[PDB]
């Protein structure tokens, strides 16, 4: 079996990627995240808190024949960026972009952080890391894809996220149409329960490309690039009067600045994020001070390939016995 569904940008900025999902029957459609550095698949629901619910779609598991509650099992998450969820479970008939998984854990959400209750356009998240991450107690969970692995043509997914536009999430297949070139592959450490791995180096702008490993984590539901902070320094003293702000919370540049490119390595090949992805646009309405979108990982204990670094690329998430990552052109 194989699957395909359109990922599309929440806002003008790709601050973040909806797929429309299928929970239940009749379907229920909702819009979620998805997310390759976390492996709980939660929604909204008739079950969540009403004041913590505004103008999301919800899942109404009593509406649905297939669902079935899954007794005595509860979740709860804290994502880097401070915000959680948390609840209990249902088993339920999950599709997504054709591709049909029976008896996945679908986990309902009592309670959301404020984060989640002020974006109307994510419904929920679905998560990609691998299974040993996933909060489901006191019987964990698969995650959708590994529910899904055995029955498709090939045990993968890739993720092609747009810039300012729509992409693809595909299951069970790689689309040779959809990137340039040939897909380069690197290994996998499955140890911290994400697709991490470790790129071979980087470069700013047109500058030399300078050889060194950066360990990280490709994770489709962080916005941005964290990277060590010598690496964001570099590629910040190359834009005129951008500046670390604590106030804030990162690198900040004029609305005013040309950006440069972003080039990291995966093994002796070359990605090479446009300067205009790196744009967040302004801190708050009408400021000409921009906020960027390549920031320091220093506190948050890893290196983060979010969306900024993924979009540049086709991405092959390798599901074999020995998982690899894919990266490629497009
Ligand atoms: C700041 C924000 C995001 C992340 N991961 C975000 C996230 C939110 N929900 C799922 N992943 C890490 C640092």
């Amino acid at each position: 079996s194989t699957g395909s569904a359109t990922t599309t940008p929440i806002d003008s900025l790709d601050d973040a990627y909806i797929t429309p999902v299928q929970i239940g029957t009749p379907a229920q459609t909702l819009n979620l995240d998805f997310d390759t550095g976390s492996s709980d698949l939660w929604v909204f629901s008739s079950e969540t808190t009403a004041s913590e619910v505004d103008g999301q779609t919800i899942y109404t598991p009593s509406k649905s024949t297939t669902a079935k509650l899954l007794s005595g099992a509860t979740w709860s998450i804290s994502y880097g960026d401070g915000s959680s969820s948390s609840g209990d479970v249902y088993t339920d008939t999950v599709s997504v972009g054709g591709l049909t998984v029976t008896g996945q854990a679908v986990e309902s959400a009592k309670k959301v952080s404020s984060s989640f209750t002020e974006d109307s356009t994510i419904d929920g998240l679905l998560g990609l890391a691998f299974s040993t991450l996933n909060t489901v107690s006191p019987t964990q969970q698969k995650t959708f894809f590994d529910n899904a692995k055995a029955s498709l043509d090939s045990p993968v997914f890739t993720a092609d996220l747009g810039y300012h536009a729509p992409g693809t999430y595909n299951f069970g297949f790689i689309d040779t149409t959809a990137y340039t070139g040939s897909i380069t592959y690197t290994a996998v450490s499955t140890k911290q329960g994400f697709w991490e791995w470790t790129s071979t180096g980087y470069a700013v702008g047109s500058g030399t490309f300078k050889s060194t490993s950066i360990d990280g984590i490709a994770d489709t539901g962080t916005t941005l690039l964290y990277l060590p902070a010598t690496v964001v320094s570099a590629y910040w003293a190359q834009v005129s009067g951008a500046k670390s702000s604590s106030s804030v919370g990162g690198y900040v540049f004029p609305c005013s600045a040309t950006l440069p490119s972003f080039t990291f390595g995966v093994g002796s090949a070359r990605i090479v994020i446009p300067g205009d992805y790196i744009d967040f646009g302004p801190i708050s309405t009408g400021s000409s001070s921009c906020f960027g979108g390549i920031q320091s990982s220093a506190g948050i204990g890893i290196n983060i390939f979010g969306d900024v670094a993924l979009k540049a690329a086709f991405v092959v998430f390798n599901g074999a016995t020995t998982p690899t990552l894919g990266f490629a052109s497009k």
